[PDB]
């Protein structure tokens, strides 16, 4: 579980791995990453992390409300509404399932929670696993969820609020190369969305499996790249023995 | 202990083994496949695991439930609702039977909830111990429950959302194989069952004895086939001693 | 102001006329028949006769609260609870307006509130000026309001529960034509809307104008028609002089 997002001058970029603790010595793959919206209207994307049953419920409760008349995605005002009805969903489902049975279980989850609402900028917001939520801004574009620490550094390092979207991707993409090698509990496919700013249209969005021949090839290059560098930089002096 | 579940492209695939341990020195036969419904509107399957007590007190409640003016399996307007009901019921079994008398001994249960609601689509759920539960999806379409270790391998292999119905269950009768032989806690009879994608019908079912025919030639095909893919792969090379 | 509306086995069919006392000199034009609903799920038609400040407010506060997190027309369970909202609404604005100031003046007004939520048969209602309302039935099928004593014989003699509706809506026009012709302050364009008993769509109604070719040559085929059969009926006996 590592999911990423990004708040930029052009538009948004989500991406999300799939593999997900679904128990004990079931390890299993499930989307993390979900798309909402009407077209020329609204696009909306929420991505999970943590406990899955619990996500799972938010998620599933936020697609039987769409198709009711009443508080939903797809009436809400605005993105920060739109993120404050997920957590809000959050409350409700984690309300139920606590009880003696679950016991010290931990039910926590995380969201992102990001996109367009037709007559107002892009945004993006994350929920932490206690139902508060920050929204990213350009001093701050990116957010991340799950196991991130591995994939932090390309992203500090290069990401700004003015990198552009195909850039800001490939810079995801490293950052997903280097988690999934030095991380097992984070692997493929990957489900990635770009969306442009003021476009109102809801991407198809695009999965990244094992096979993939540009994340293949972008992988055995930053390899070959990082070693060379590694090769031709100098040696530390005497002083360093 | 065994059950299995199958989402697919066409419908739905349920099977699950019949041995039970009823207390010390009484291990028995009883069913952990049960349908509700009502033909032309819906159809629902919950198999069971887990505690004999309490998992037959849920199954009884749902069904004298049924015939009663309130929540009951056959009013519920979705399959996620009827697995929040089933869950809900769980946990007012729980809380009843606890107590000082009980001690030490373990009541959890888990179950499946599976099936199809006049108007959506079909749909199947797993619900844990501890009463939260999960979805089956595309990527991850069966689930499995009790001693399944055993009969994993064969479904990761083969099963996906589009293999058909008739392969699928195949496929399950091959877990089966594989778990009998190598746990005795799992044993014959099973019950399976079969359901078409917006068939609305209430199938049947069939209960696979000791004495079936095609069983016991798949079992009996399935190893000379083994033991001759054994024979005609190939000897390790010289490194290898 | 007149307005009908007739509650039939076949569905329900709404006319109002639009002619409006706004104040001393200035008689206008307002729609005195509005419509709300989801399509697939629920269809609402509101009229209204009497005040126009009180009942522009009343219509003005519905439709604001629809697009908002609480009891509204959309949510309401059924019919009968929406014209309990309706009436429920009306109180509301006339305690507000209510003061020193109006003194004296009327602000009463009164309500038909009709239509179809999804589960449940159509159903009509009329709003006294009192705020509490009755519901047509099949012995007493249409509702009036305004000024209709007019209209009201050809309605008492020719509709039941069981007459079509496009013989309802003629009806109704028959109705307006007589009323129209002796009363001034009813007036055109008039506003139809003919709902079909479990289509659970938004009809999107009807205005006939001054110019309507349909409505005006029913109206001049009625003229011959009355004069037609009262020089055919016959002479008064010697007895009657």
């Amino acid at each position: 579980t590592y999911c990423v997002a990004m708040h930029l001058a052009d538009g948004l970029v989500f991406a999300s791995d799939s593999r997900t603790n679904a128990g004990i010595d079931h390890i299993a793959t499930f989307r993390k990453l979900f798309t909402f919206g009407t077209p020329g209207e609204r696009l909306l994307v929420v991505q999970t992390a943590g406990n899955l049953a619990t996500s799972q419920s938010v998620i599933n409760l936020l697609q039987q409300r769409i198709r009711r008349d009443g508080a939903s995605l797809l009436n809400v005002p605005s993105v920060y509404d739109a993120t404050a009805l997920v957590a809000e969903t959050t409350r409700e489902v984690m309300a139920r399932d606590s009880g003696n049975l679950a016991g010290n279980t931990d039910l926590s989850c995380s969201f992102m929670v990001g996109g367009q609402i037709a007559g107002g900028p892009p945004a993006l917001y994350s929920i932490y696993p206690q139902g508060n939520f920050i929204q990213a801004t350009p001093d701050t574009p990116f957010l991340q969820l799950g196991e991130s620490k591995y994939g932090k550094p390309i992203l500090d390092r290069n990401l700004t609020f003015d990198t552009p979207l195909e850039q800001a991707l490939r810079c995801a993409l490293v950052s997903f190369d280097s988690t999934i090698r030095s991380n097992l509990s984070v692997g493929m496919p990957l489900d990635l969305l770009v969306y442009h700013r003021d476009s109102l249209i809801l991407p198809e969005g695009y999965r990244v499996t094992e096979d993939d021949a540009y994340f293949s090839a972008i992988r055995r290059q930053w390899s070959a790249g990082l070693h060379d560098m590694l090769e031709r930089l100098p040696s530390p002096p005497s002083a360093y023995n």
